């Protein structure tokens, strides 16, 4: 019984999480926005609901938390990926953030196969956010190039 | 019935919302479209939908781009949210830039169905390959309906076969 949240989590893991960790794992020395790091953590922000659109929401979170854009050029044919870095207090570890824009799909999808967000629809979009977070945590913990390097957190 | 919203439906929406209309919006915005230094008078954006999920999507796409002699191109330029990487036919594009992409999102259906299979087999079962089949068809139908229901994509994006 495949939940959409489950496919989306796997899509985001294979095509974004792994791709980013690999890019950073392939640099002899990690150098982000021209400062050298000895290690990294990659924080996946799960939103608490789908009331605000994810791109709008993420932008608010990153401004609020004063963390700024950084492009990581992938070690494949030079394709930079987009994410946010918290460059604070001369830390050795590069503390990176993303909020999965793929979650947008769930809001639009739910609101398209249904005015006012019913507690029934709220409990449905709640269930998907948790299923996505749970799948994602499982996938991360199941590969040595992602485990210890990736954190799934709440907004 | 509990919402029978297929995964392929949500993935097709996400691809449309966060990629197809992001690309069109970047090209519609350009006073003149300039790709790898070339001016184009308009564009068409072709979404290659794979016939199956036998081959991994990125392996597949490489094969299609290489067999079509299509080339890498960077769009959205700079300081426009984030840059995008596409494939263009520099050989047969005149006034119209012909752009390609194979949805990498389709890659999540394979690995998902492969996870949820309750046993290991040499290759794949007929039933397994039936689910893949009908999920790719739903994605194409969902994308074609999304594309056609908007001025900003309707003439500009086309779903093609591998
Ligand atoms: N370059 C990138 N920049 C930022 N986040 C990235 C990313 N590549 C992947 N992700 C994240 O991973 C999700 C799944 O990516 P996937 O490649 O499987 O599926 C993607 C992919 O097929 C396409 N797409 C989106 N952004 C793309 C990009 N910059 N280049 C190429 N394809 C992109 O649209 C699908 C849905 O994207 P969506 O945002 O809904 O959801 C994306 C997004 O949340």
């Amino acid at each position: 019984g495949l939940l959409p949240s489950t496919v989306l989590a796997i899509g985001y893991y294979e095509n974004f999480v792994s791709t980013v960790c690999d890019a950073l794992h392939s640099l002899p020395t990690i150098k982000l926005n021209g400062i050298e790091y000895k290690d990294f953590v990659f924080n996946i922000i799960i939103p608490n609901d789908l009331d605000a659109d994810i791109k709008r929401r993420a932008q608010i979170y990153f401004k609020k938390m004063d963390i700024h854009e950084v492009k990581i050029d992938t070690n494949g044919r030079s394709f930079p990926l987009y994410l946010q870095i918290d460059e604070e207090n001369s830390g050795d570890v590069a503390v990176l953030y993303d909020m999965p824009t793929t979650l947008g799909g769930i809001d639009k999808a739910i609101e398209m196969y249904m005015i006012g967000k019913t507690s029934q629809q709220q409990l449905l979009e709640e269930r998907e956010l948790r299923n996505f977070k749970t799948t994602l945590i499982n996938l991360i913990n199941n590969n040595s190039f992602t485990k210890t390097f990736v954190k799934v957190i709440e907004e």
